[PDB]
């Protein structure tokens, strides 16, 4: 599978994608209709973090009026990473980084307690975000991280 | 409420906690028996990231054979942060960081799309981890991030 | 709501805004005349840190002779962050960074003493700057940070 | 006036002060009784960021049961800086850092618009934090930053 | 399984281990006799990067005259990371870092071409080093990185 | 031998090479046809990390429709380095960095035990990656680092 | 007064200024002939670190054949900072950085001894450089830093 | 001359020097009585940045009641540097760093204009600090940097 | 003497210089013919690290067919520094950094022993590299660093 | 050969070495009597950067009155690196770093011109420093770096 060596080409496309998305006043959910894939995956791809299968690449390119060059580049594996600074400054992204900063030691401790030595995978991995009401007024976001346990065993 | 200016004295207590835990071969779940609180919160408190209410601090110090000085220190608010390096080197913790590194801009975009401008809070926030079977053989971790949406409104 | 994956397209608009502002010899106060919003919020929005509602975006656009593409982009939520390096070199901004560096631990200590565990929010939050006379001669700036207390409670 | 060349010897006193404070269940407000100085300044001094005049040093040393060496060290000017990393990990401190990250360019812009070229001082400067009720439920912190304007004039 | 929250308790043991090794003039191969484990894994464990099963912990402890406290700690999962700076200064370690700096983009490209999107695991993974002669005089090291391919598939 | 002072010019050529590669749907193995050189070396050269001999340079230029300016720049020694950030964010690349992070001290210890004082060369060095079917289902990557032992030695 | 949010716009003007200065073989002293201001202040302005008053900006524009847009931009307050890297690589600039690196703690100690707690201002501040003969042959630079003392007084 | 390889033994001595100086309530000017050397040089030596000739070392040790070990250590050349973080956080020291930050490019430009290519030395160099009254009220510090010009000539 | 403010206009010339040297397949020694200056100085100047006297500037300009704007710019003093990252990643440059990293404290200790307190100058300094045969087959590089000794004397 | 995992144990020995050296008023040259090794290698070993053969280790220990444990520690391979900050602040060391900063790209260029692709090794490497007179008065240091050329050949 084709892969990218640098972010520059996939970043240029992402700017074009965002330009068309705003110009047409489209939501990611609207862009994702007809892909057969999850919104979180296709939104990540459009923001340059995943390749798309051909059918998904052509349906988003149809809604955004993108040409064939964009369809080919959407199918290429990018050089991944949404936070080049390592630690974000944007408050929305920072809160998610802060969750890991606070509970990082706890998540390691409980993973080792309930699963054993090793990791929870970030590749054999799926992500979901859901809007639920708050019983005391307002809304909450439930973000589900679903990762395979990979054990570390002596060899 | 009493607060700490540094992480060191709470780190010294954390070292005493982990030593007693290893010496007694105790799980965090067993230590959490009878607190009335979530295992994620209490484990984080033991690892120096949270204060404990008095009843929970006494019940943990009783299991770990800790003195009254530990009881008072467990009730003090710490200077928080489980990853002083900013980005972890430990693979288990790094995977959670990588989840944010990869999906950080996607989470921002989808939060703004489904909620609006603002953030998902990391303070009005609860964390949970559950072990589920993998349909293709193996174990999976389902980590749930549950935060309040705080809107950014023009003023 | 429309969001921006990175700030350079908003940076380019910010460059155009500042260029029009200098050429027309305009103050932010004059630009803000018909927005119906606070000068602090709208100046930040012009500098790429906030979106504007449509009608407020149109009134700064009429002042600065910006086109409809600028009106659409001004309404988009940016990737926030006004200090790229994390630490400013500019003396004016640095003094505000220095206030946090000097009194940061005091602010935490007194928040915990007077409110309890948790944070003062930087999202449910309003900023104001006011010029007052100095009794000994000269002028002083009174900057008001007004943030909601969000408690950290055991769960 | 006596001054210090490093953080360490003042850090050791700050550790002793915080240890005695927690062991005696004292608030910073109770420690500040009789000093004739503001809670924000004295709290900062106890946390290593300011010297205290002799009478203030003796009354906090009596309340905390500190010896004559502590009185002298409390009157010494420290090497200042409450955030050694430059960027805090603690959420309570981080929020104030975030306020500067977001509004830093705005603060500079309005300082130059409303005052002129130059800075708002961080030395000819006072800080206050006040707890007020939020009209819609809860509490808010009103943090006031009050600094002298120092002009930059051509020479 | 017991885990550790930071380096120091294993760091202290690692120094004790190294001190005894140098005093007894032992090789890692000699220390590893009878464990049934690979020399690279056990050496890594002794250097504080892996836990050991009880049999291997008691075996290495017998060869180094370590007490039962060391046996228990050698069975605990450490906070992993052998290069705290992230980039080493030691030339011997730096050469392996240089290999990744030079061929990093190549390995990504060839992994995606030959395997597909995804990663080569560093957890489902074993390391080996072998000494072979150089056909033009001298010796060469053959280091084998053996990791499981984890695909990234659209979801 | 001609060498480049920066990454800029060689980066522009890599963009053109990757664009031609994606457009023609070519593998690095297809581009490597009839060069007589290993796929890892030529791929690294195409990615701007090595110069190519004129014959190989003309071969891959023919298959990618590159002009004589590309033939000449492919023969120049670049300013090497594939990971500008020092630590990668891309998960595929990061896994290889993590192997050095975890096992770096072990590789140093075993190099010194099995060879002596000195280094395993990153210059007198060849890399190879092979796909090896994994026994438990799936595939494994066996990556071999083959470097010459260069002794460090009193003088 | 008009202010700038980024370094680049004045950076472009500085490049224009330097290009015109080199083409005309002018010294900063010649350019400063009719400004009515100090050489050190005006040179810093031309290098993008200060605004010029209107009549002084028109003098330097006449010497350098700059247009009215340059005159306007020269009167805008910049985002200040001449060493974006924080520490310079240039040897001429580095020597001044090194004087502060070496004598920084001494300057603090003697400021506190001779003035009291507080700072020597960098805003109420003038700089001067003078060339004097060295008694042992050669030349010396005498750089004078002249800053107002701002006390830190308890409040 | 005896030189020091790291800060620590000179660090500990500096701690002892400052401990005795505060306990005796001494000034650096009093400690410097009878050295025949400048206050800035001797203060920097006490702060770990310079060696002292034996007779100067013995008189500062006699004022502080230090032993013969301190006298020998004071004569050794330290590993120099008063700001280990590269950029200071202390406000008094930061102002001098900011001076170089703002005027660094101006100093280089006027050195090359008035002297030529090369540097103003930080080694063939003297520093002086002087307190003078401000005509408008208050006090000012006049810091003199006096360095030899060393040219860069083509060779 | 004409000086520069930033790297880029001289960087643009260095790109043009390097582009012409590759297209003409010239060596630096060939470009240096008839300059009267050493290859090490003129190579550095062509790489943007030094100014050239006018004759040397016109000579290299005729060799690479550059205009009079390049001749004048080549006579300007640049903002020096060949490694913007501070630490190189290119292996060829890194080895020279490694030499200082490994032997830096030794050079300091031996400079102080054989010369005294102070420095070996990097400005009153000449560099030379020569190729010599290795008695065991192959070739060695003998790089000579020739710097004036500048003493640090008490003042 | 025995090797060490961290710098601390050898750092403690280096501290003891320097203490005895200063206490005995010894030069590195006098400590190096009878080793049959060059001053630069043994000095670096004493500073924790190289191991010593048994005989050389015993002679420096007899000169410095170190015990048998120091003789064994002196024979172990350290974790190398004399500049933990990456870039030194000490002026004597910084000058040598500045030589590479300035001439780094020149050294690479001339190495590739005179030798070919590849490196000049820092392991098959010898360093020397000699004091020669300056024809204009004073002394100069001639530091010779003698490294084997290792080519990068296509494979």
């Amino acid at each position: 599978t084709q892969s990218l060596h640098h972010s520059s080409s996939r970043e240029a496309l992402t700017d074009i994608i965002m330009d068309a998305k705003i110009r047409k006043n489209l939501t990611f959910e609207a862009i994702n209709e007809g892909t057969g894939l999850s919104l979180a995956f296709v939104t990540a791809a459009l923001l340059g973090q995943h390749p798309l299968p051909e059918q998904a690449a052509r349906v988003v390119a149809a809604k955004l009026d993108l040409d064939e060059d964009a369809v080919r580049l959407l199918q290429t594996i990018p050089l991944r990473g949404s936070i080049p600074s390592g630690v974000p400054t944007d408050p929305t992204i920072y809160r998610f980084y802060e969750m890991v900063q606070i509970y990082g030691s706890t998540l390691k401790a409980l993973v080792h307690e309930q699963f054993g030595d090793g990791i929870i995978s970030a590749i054999n991995f799926k992500l979901d975000i859901k809007k639920v009401p708050d019983p005391d007024g307002g809304e909450r976001a439930v973000i589900t991280l679903d990762g395979k346990y990979l054990p570390t065993k002596p060899f």
